[PDB]
């Protein structure tokens, strides 16, 4: 591949290719903001080998937890794409087989491939204050009604998390894609009472061109919880980092 | 007056001439935002004839509360001035008084007198929940170690209000005055034997031209509080009105 | 007046005569949107012969009600003003007066006054169904943690009024407003041993232009509401009407 | 006024004159729909000599009855407009009195009012059997929770009517108004010791144009109800007639 | 007014003068079908001097017996209108009064009306036999359910009757009318000491056309009936008439 996923991949490659999680859709963008909760549930294969993976909810901090905390944000510029992404590939190939004058195929192939991405501006928005709000969260029992975090409680794979900052485009971004490509094929089985040619020619052409509007989120950073014996939320560093990537543990 | 507050007075009367205050200064408009606390004085004098006074204060709810509300605001549009308010006075007057062959006086003075004001886009500002809050404020005590609370809890003329919304010009808002103004005068004493003749000539020339930037806040409304024996608030309302301007009783 | 006021009179003068109040101003318009509560004060002086005093709360059904209704709302067309209002005024006068060859004044004044308003297409919103809501109503009782219920229930003059339907403009409304007026005048004041001239010339001239944005209340009906003994809610019709308009009995 | 009311009576008076009541405006102009439930109120001074009152209500059949009723609905032209309804008055006055050469007065006037109204095509809505809806009623008692079938029912001079057919307009109804009138006074009173001379001049300019959507109501029919002692309700005819125009008895 | 009275008094007049009732209005026109029930009730002041009143029911002949009749209709051509009913009006008048050389008045007047009726081709529609109608009316009974036969046997003003006949037009009908008239007066009273001079001129000019669509109702014949002690309904003949046209006695 999707246009949106490549444009995010490319994104996190040019600025912070570390402590950033790419947005899986467009669709499930907007349930990345600062201030809501997710869940992390591991590999149970190869943990510290393969990422693990991470599931959207429609919850947000003040709803998860019996006592509110403040919830103001603020944004501010991160970096800007003056020129747009431009990235073209161009392959042809041909393949020549004979077998005495008994075989002859004659095969080849070409494709073009062009993409351009325009993202403009992109802002990285916050809460004004962290440390009032972690601890708030320490002093704070969630919500015995919730289903949720009794199952994350009760379960040990599953795990919580709480989005910090996100990085949002401040205008519209577009995205561009065309693709061509052409295979032609020929075949020659000559025998002395036989006599087959067969020809086969085709050609695809693909054209996708898309506007995401002002405000889609692109990546995000998040902080792990950790549910207590009571509804009391406490919080979790992996050696101090406080800032989870969702990478493997290695 | 000053510009800014002719500005002001031309806004509010315009747009929310009721349920509205005017910012008093420039300096002290950014004290004016939601969710600040502010001091009312009652008149002492004719309570029901005249306008409370209004003070700003150095504290948000948050700070003023012990236990923290939310505190997260939207803005949305609210009026727009397309084209700049303009306005010109001109005065010109002459007077003549004559006493026989014995007194002569002549008098004229002119005035011109030009006004021009561009707003542009006024927005506001509030909270995304005041029932929340409001909420969280009648179940949450007030700061012990505050002295402000305490002394507005002994004294009976200090009333508490918290700052609900404000008016804040989107884009930058120019200012223009031209003032022209001219005096000639001239007397003459004839006596039989006294001979005087005075005469006197002024002119003064004046103009002001400023710009104040985004976001500078140009009038509020706010909601009254109450202190109980102890340490928690409450909210009042005058006749069930719960949005007080600084009116008078009456 | 202000503008506003005067196209609102305007609007609600050429549709919705009857059943329908006019918005106070453009910053409390939006308080006055479907399913919101407001306090009504009876006259106290003539209740027959004045209209009462309707005041904005910030409060919703769903919030005064501990029991929450259906809140789906819908809007369709309601009038179209295919060109704008223009009125245009335009006086002038002329005063002389002499007695004999003692006194002589003469005075003259104008005035042109041009108004333009321009609403575009006015919409209706108003709840899907009514009926539900109402029943919702008269089986849930009201919160008691409420401050306001509490205040209309001990007092006898306030009423609590539910907002049932609002007239808003469907795009960017324009309203532009030219004042030019000027005065003349001279008196001569000729005695035996005395001679006055006095000449004071003036013209003021004034321009207004402002563009309120779509989604903008204009005007809004109410169905009158009655705190039972207990936190229960009933609604209740004056001689049947179930839509009051803010009117005197009469 | 108002142009709709005045076109209300023109269609009226052109078809219909009898047994049709006209719509009091635009906004309530859809809660006279067919299968609605209005109140009548007496004029309880000169019910002989003064039509009755009219009050609408925000029910139909099937919520003010316990047992639903079929309600499909079916719709057929009544009246086409063919060309606009086009009116003009002219009128033009002037008086001159004279009192010896003490007194001097001139006095002029003159208005211009032009009107025109389109309303296209009218067609007439009403239930596809009327019969079964009766026979239904009638066998159907009211909703007991309903409050107010109850008043209706306690008080006297309340009657419930049920309409059952409106007219109301297929296309986009223009309604246009000029108004152009001025006054031009002069006054003169010579004295032996006095001279006064007095002007005044004024002319005021109003144009109002309107368009009502599709689907405007603006007339409409109705049949009496009786509540009986039990929530049962039974159909009433004054003199067989079946069909109420809002009419005194005379 | 009305020009369908004045069309429908033309259209009577010129083709069936006798055995024949003009249609009220156009909305009611559609109830008188043939095989519909209305009531006839008595002048009660000087039955032989004034003609009848007649009241609309939403019945049928089938609804209101007990028993079915057979119901099928036939339309066959009537009168044929080969160009429009044209009416000129024009009247002109002056008056001049004068008292010595004191009174002075001129007035004149002048009006000009003009009406034009296309009402194509009329058809005449009717059961197709009435004798079995008859034969199952006199042995059929009517519906106990029904309040209407019960308030018409109870009462003795009030009698049933069925419509068997009607004229309806087969195409479009075309009523136009125009009206301008012009009033100018003058009045000159002068006397010894005072000299009045006044001078009014208005003139009003109106247009109104209109497009009934086919099968508009434009008269009808009925036959009266009796209720017996019983449900059973008999037959009635005023000196062996049978078709009633609602006609004083005389």
């Amino acid at each position: 591949r999707p246009m949106f996923a490549v444009a995010v991949n490319e994104f996190i490659r040019s600025a912070g290719q570390d402590s950033l999680c790419g947005v899986p859709d467009i669709n499930s963008s907007g349930d990345f903001m600062p201030l809501h909760i997710i869940v992390k549930e591991v590999p149970k294969v190869l943990p510290c080998c393969r990422r693990p993976k991470i599931k959207r909810t429609p919850y947000t901090l003040n709803d998860i937890l019996d006592e509110p905390c403040p919830n103001q944000l603020k944004s501010s510029d991160l970096v800007t794409f003056t020129e747009p992404l431009v990235s073209n590939v161009k392959a042809s190939s041909s393949i020549g087989l004979q077998i005495l004058k008994h075989f002859d195929s004659g095969a080849k192939g070409s494709k073009n491939f062009i993409t351009s991405a325009s993202l403009g501006t992109v802002v990285k928005a916050e809460t004004i204050d962290i440390t009032k709000v972690l601890a708030k969260v320490r002093t704070a029992k969630a919500k015995v009604e919730n289903d949720l975090v009794s199952r994350v409680m009760k379960t040990k794979r599953l795990c919580l998390g709480l989005v910090v900052e996100t990085a949002c485009v401040a205008a519209a971004g577009k995205l561009t894609e065309a693709d061509n490509w052409e295979i032609s094929g020929h075949t020659n089985a000559n025998i002395g009472e036989a006599v087959v040619t067969a020809t086969a020619e085709l050609d695809k052409n693909l054209s996708r061109k898309i506007e995401i509007p002002p405000g889609t989120a692109l990546a995000y950073s998040f902080m792990d919880l950790e549910i207590l014996e009571d509804r009391s939320l406490r919080v979790s560093s992996s050696a101090g980092a406080m800032f989870d990537s969702g990478k493997a543990e290695s």
